[PDB]
């Protein structure tokens, strides 16, 4: 159902001396969700429970997002797509994870899971999927509505926006889901990023990375390398697909649909679409996990 009370109990342990949060829950192998920017495990809260019993259900908080630690010291060069990486890497290697891993994933969390997936391939059961970057992107793929304010958040405006204001968890985060949010869940999803400064700055580093028109060209370059790899691979795959959906139409969802071996379902929702539809995604994910592990 929905409800904004969060899954499991935040644990807690220490990666490059720095404090990461993440829930683990159950026995088996893992299904592991990861949420992009700017949101944390809370994100998946009620999806999660569709997947009870069917194997030990993980959802990391990345650096200086959720419960996990801020960098210190944080400033314009920090949180780049790489350092993420870095200490996400090293989080799923000290999960002891295994070797028939299902990723969810979503926003960030798919340039993250996607890129880790085509480096440990024999590692990867099954992946599904919502509103992620599945190849490098053009401004044209870029919805209209969003293009000035993520040119804007990628120029020396993006300071004001997002250090000082709160832009992206205030207003793009709102802005993107279809059902109005509750007070409990705003103050959760807000609480990393109450104070204005560097606290915010995961949220302002996220769109600067975004590989748009060859920029940044390292993140473009995993980019395209996954999505090289994915168009290719049958590993099994979930396409959640949504409508009106934001990110995943268009070009690039031209482009996820012709990947191998895949399930497709569309559910309600934008771009934050476990927000609007939490049930058909949980229980979308069930079925493929169950027909994964049977
Ligand atoms: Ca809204
Ligand atoms: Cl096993
Ligand atoms: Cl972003």
């Amino acid at each position: 159902s929905l409800g904004a009370k969060p899954f499991g109990e935040k644990k807690f342990i220490e990666i490059k001396g720095r404090r990461m949060a993440y829930i683990d829950e159950g026995t088996g192998d893992p299904i592991l969700f990861q949420h992009g920017n700017p949101t944390s495990s809370y994100l998946w809260r009620n999806i999660m429970p569709h997947c009870a019993g069917l194997g030990r259900l993980i959802a990391c908080d990345l650096i200086g997002m959720g419960d996990s630690d801020k960098l210190d010291p944080s400033g314009p060069e920090r949180y780049t797509y790489a350092e993420h990486r870095d200490y996400l890497d090293a989080l799923w290697e000290a999960l002891d994870l295994g070797d028939r891993v299902v990723l969810v994933v979503h926003d960030w969390g798919s340039v993250l899971g996607f890129d880790w997936a085509r480096r440990h391939r024999e590692r990867v059961q099954g992946i599904a999927y919502m509103e992620a970057i599945t190849m490098p992107l053009e401004w044209a793929d870029f919805p209209e509505q969003d293009r000035d304010l993520f040119q804007a958040f990628r120029s020396q405006a993006g300071e004001e926006l997002v250090l000082q204001d709160n832009v992206f968890v205030e207003q793009v985060l709102p802005g993107l889901i279809l059902r109005p949010l509750s007070e409990a869940e705003m103050a959760a999803y807000r609480e990393p990023f109450l104070a204005a400064g560097e606290a915010r700055r995961p949220t302002l580093s996220w769109p600067r990375q975004i590989p748009i028109a060859g920029t940044p060209a390292d993140v473009v370059a995993i980019a395209r390398d996954y999505a090289g790899w994915l168009s290719e691979s049958p590993i099994p795959k979930l396409f959640i697909n949504a409508e009106p959906g934001h990110l995943t139409t268009g070009r690039i969802r031209d482009f996820c649909r012709t990947w191998p071996n895949q399930t497709e379902i569309t559910v309600a929702g934008a771009h934050f679409i476990q927000e609007d539809s939490p049930d058909e995604i949980g229980a979308a994910i069930a079925a493929f996990v169950r027909r994964l592990r049977p």
